[PDB]
């Protein structure tokens, strides 16, 4: 009998992993990795937040069981998540129109949403932005859902081409899902203004789309509340929506897999009915979600002092990112960049498209030891006041 | 337009939660919960193990980042898992034939295995015992795989009807997956002898089944090494295996979602191809597995002192369960039970089928506050020296 695994085709090499290997083997002292996918501080570290360490100590000292939680996880974490998303006192929460399942990361939430939609609704198609966050397609396709892209970023002029966006969405049908990044669009950093969000929300009601908001950077754009404005504009106008939220970045809890899938429906009866089926989707997957990270988040958010420490940590991250954005632009100008990069200070979060070609990206790595991903996406948190001049000189040299 | 969620039909109520609800509302003091699905100690608690607390303290002190690891999780956890499953000096390990992805519990492992099989192999069918763990069907069905049942337990006579088992498996085709519980069959507690495992292993090679060993109770039957005998009998004889392992029960890490999916193939290059695609299945699901529980397990197993503590704790759990089995039988006899329950003494792990009718189970609950599941499955870890007499008196009264 031939082996069941004998003829499996190798998965394509991960170009990201390959760059990471090359980088760690690179012995040049001047090397700089702008391709990284997580936050880094000024020293190049991705530390455990102090608020998280404190919460973990509290759990160490107080947890008396690790017995299974329900399929939807820790109720307190669900409540905290809904408040972050919709605001405390939200009419939506008061009307009991939202149900939240804690999931292993926003990634887990996206897959749970995908499986739930596939098994219980007529949704066939999910629309995502161009450029897309690479992982959306794999997740939705895995559940049997088609993924299509709508117009979003004007790469030549470095803008969110809103008119192109709206027009391209005319192709989306009632009952399709349209996925928007809540804030800090990954990878462009180009977000709708509030007016644009309101226009999108109205359009979604007129066209009958089911909005899915992927929000993994609440707090990295302009602030916690500001960053939720778009989501809330949608929540105000829609009877239904899905939110896949993450605490990986804003709590620095990446590997603990802390996020949630929130369902909103027209009324309590409907959302409860839907949620029962979402729980079934969870039962057929990983059964119940990992407690530690969600416990940490609930612990931080349900304590005034810890929460304040965390909010400052988040503000510090946001502001370092903004500083690097401004310093990048100014240093490019100082180094004689032959064109303007002001778009960088108009963009939110750790990622922007540099506008560099793949050839320029290659040249940057080979000649200058400056690493970016093929798309030209750079993580400004990979920049520091000490590495900024040489990396900008390098960029100017390849323009 | 409206409601994508409006036409969703209600999930059937799950009687488990229903029974938990009933139990919770039951204010009677004599309550005995034999329906629970986790280990409980003599005081009726599901504690965090001391070895685990020590490991968590060490992590708090030493961890400096929670940045994403690979989709396969923590390498050291993978290695320790493999060593537990296959033993020191395993030729299989020496030949580099195994790869392990840390997953969110054995449940996550089973789903990942299912998705990996569905997307990359010709497996159409997974065979499970009658009865088996209730979630197997949902998990495999979710991935598009049919689930079929093989004969296993003779409920009238309280035996693993091995001849019935073997014959029923003649229907399993080459390339089908056949799932066996590694030890402490859930829910019967009836395990194959080593000779029976060897017979199954040989049959499996002859018939070309892909064995999937679901092992969630290693150490609860006869001991760590003994409980792996079955798995190892399969490993000795097979070019390919999948193991879904869990640390939920033997480390008391239930809600941290610590388990693994281990692929074994004919050789290193083959298992690498398979493993790459398993990683893709993970990427389309929850992406990274949750670090905390796996870090705990790796910390314990890679330290001689901590490991020795953990093994003693595991022995204590195993031995308590065995003592309750013995005590249950002796107490029923002394209480004049109108029949023999001696089958309970030889069964392995925390579960047995009591043989009580649903009428008797209902009466047990309504009249005596003794809670079993409708199937008559009892969790003997729900028994204690203190509750044993009234428990057995209630049972005698309903016989």
């Amino acid at each position: 009998h031939v082996g069941t695994f004998e003829n499996i085709t190798a998965a394509p090499a991960d170009p990201i992993l390959g760059l990471a290997d090359l980088f760690r083997a690179d012995e040049r002292p001047g090397k700089v990795d702008l391709g990284v996918g997580v936050y880094k501080d000024e020293t190049g570290k991705t530390p455990v937040l102090t608020s998280v360490k404190k919460a973990e100590q509290y759990l160490l000292e107080n947890e008396t069981t690790k017995t299974y939680l329900g399929l939807d996880g820790l109720p307190e974490f669900g409540r905290c998540t809904q408040e972050l998303l919709f605001g405390k006192g939200s009419a939506l929460i008061n009307d009991k129109r939202a149900r939240t399942a804690q999931t292993p990361g926003g990634s887990g939430a996206l897959r749970v949403a995908a499986d739930f939609l596939a098994k219980n609704t007529s949704v066939k198609r999910v629309w995502v932005s161009n450029p897309s966050w690479p992982n959306h397609k794999a997740i939705f396709n895995s559940a049997g859902l088609e993924v299509r892209e709508y117009a979003y970023y004007d790469a030549e002029n470095h803008t969110l081409d809103f008119d192109a966006l709206i027009n391209s969405l005319n192709e989306a049908q009632a009952g399709d899902v349209v996925l928007f990044h809540g804030c800090c669009h990954n990878p462009t950093g180009a977000d709708p203004t509030l007016e644009q969000w309101q226009t999108l929300a109205q359009l979604s009601v007129e066209k009958g789309w089911l909005p899915l908001i992927d929000i993994a950077y609440q707090g990295f754009g302009r602030g916690l509340e500001e960053d939720a404005e778009g989501l809330r504009a949608f929540a105000a106008m829609h009877k239904e929506l899905i939110v896949a939220s993450s605490c990986s970045k804003n709590f620095g809890l990446y590997n603990e897999r802390v996020g949630a899938c929130t369902l909103v429906a027209a009324d309590s009866e409907t959302v409860d009915r839907a949620f029962g089926q979402m729980k079934a989707a969870i039962r057929a997957n990983y059964s119940n979600p990992p407690a530690h990270g969600a416990s940490v988040v609930a612990t931080i958010l349900s304590n005034d002092a810890l929460r304040a420490i965390w909010e400052q940590e988040l503000t510090d991250m946001r502001q370092r990112i903004q500083r690097m954005r401004q310093l990048f632009v100014n240093t490019l100008q100082e180094k004689g960049a032959n064109r303007d990069f002001s778009f960088v200070i108009k963009q939110n979060g750790m990622f922007s498209f540099s506008g560099l070609t793949k050839e320029q990206v290659l040249r940057l790595r080979e000649e200058f030891g400056v690493y970016a991903v093929a798309s030209g996406r750079v993580n400004v948190a990979g920049m520091t006041p000490d590495n900024m001049a040489p990396l900008c000189e390098a960029i100017v040299a390849v323009l």
